[PDB]
DNA sequence: TCAGGATGTATATATCTGACACGTGCCTGGAGACTAGGGAGTAATCCCCTTGGCGCTTAAACGCACGTACGCGCTGTCCCCCGCGTTTTAACCGCCAAGGGGATTACTCCCTAGTCTCCAGGCACGTGTCAGATATATACATCCGAT
């Protein structure tokens, strides 16, 4: 790797005018073999996307600062991501006994205010949405908050046998089916399972691979996708979040740069 | 169940002694210079630990059901241990003898350690091998429980 990593010059960015990587271009020519969908009709459209900025709760802002200045408060830069995701999550933000299910629950979380709003617009047009969210303990919060709201839904996460999984899958992937939010986690499994009849998937949280969130994306804009799906990525305000994005990034537009210019 | 005894438990009192107070001499704790080296701060570099998860194999852990054997309660029946009176004898002071042992308090002085300077052999670390010990199977021998 001495004569493929460093003598690749520092990813060739810093010492680079666009001719390292053109050897590297053909360097690795006869070993890949990468064709595009775009080249052929399969889905034939392409897909969307937002990056919409949430101004960070009240609680929230109360949380990340104390947890900078100095419980298992431990692995500080996750845990700010816990703070941006929902500080329900902490054990005892949220308001003491008794426990409720009611609107303060969504005051609570910058995503959720936002994401609630979001929710409402596309029930009237018939859209089925497809929540992908990390730390599957947030799901938690969106299910109860889905209880609350009286929406259809069902749950494929983590430590659910394949059998439970088919089952909720056809659920879902039912003829005049009905469920409108389906959670999954940002993993969910191989690439198998079929979500082509849905138009529109959260990201809730993004994740320091973009290929990790590449291929999620793809389990709405996979084969047999007629209507436009709609790809949703809420993104945390002068926080952790902002640094992460760009870490992925730049890791996402290294693919660019290295394979997506062969053929 | 109630009156009849033996035993601490208080009371007050004369006596012994051993804590408490006081004064002196001596040594050591404090003040004051001087210095040098131990540790605190910095800043590279590599490896481990954390907190979220995800998916899979495969034994253990759990639950359920007979169904014994043993933990427990009762009874009996010794026999052994406790309470009490009676002797008696061994501990416990007091003594005597002489000398040795052990602590101090000086003096003296050898010799054996620490303290340095060089300088090479240990020994620890990073490698590259082989063989001792598994794990399976596989056939063998060898208790254990029911006819």
């Amino acid at each position: 790797a001495q004569d493929f990593d460093d003598w690749f010059s520092s990813e060739s960015t810093e010492e680079d005018q666009d001719k390292i990587v053109k050897q590297l271009h053909t360097v690795l020519q006869p070993f890949l073999l990468r064709r595009i969908k775009s080249d052929v009709e399969t889905s034939l459209l392409p897909k969307k996307e937002l990056n919409l900025y949430v101004g960070m709760s009240s609680m929230q802002k109360k949380w990340y600062k104390k947890i900078l200045e100095k419980t298992r408060l431990l692995n500080i830069m996750m845990q700010l991501r816990k703070c941006c995701n929902h500080p329900y999550l902490f054990d005892g933000a949220e308001p003491g006994p008794p426990y409720t299910t009611d609107e303060h629950l969504v005051y609570n979380a910058a995503k959720l205010q936002v994401l609630d709003k979001l929710l409402k617009k596309l029930k009237e047009e018939g859209s089925r949405v497809l929540i992908f969210s990390q730390m599957s303990r947030l799901l938690d919060i969106l299910e109860d908050y889905c209880y609350f709201r009286n929406y259809e839904y069902c749950r494929i996460d983590g430590s659910t046998a394949h059998e439970d999984r088919i089952q909720a899958i056809d659920d879902y992937n039912a003829p005049d089916s009905k469920k409108f939010v389906f959670l999954l986690t940002t993993r969910a499994g191989g690439l198998g399972i079929n979500l082509t009849s849905a138009d529109v998937v959260v990201l809730y949280d993004s994740d320091w691979n973009p290929q990790a969130d590449l291929q999620a994306m793809d389990r709405a804009h996979r084969i047999g996708q007629k209507k436009q799906v709609k790809v949703f990525r809420l993104v945390t305000d002068n926080s952790v979040e902002e640094k992460i994005l760009e870490r992925a990034t730049q890791k996402l537009r290294l693919d660019q740069l290295v394979i997506q210019n062969r053929t």
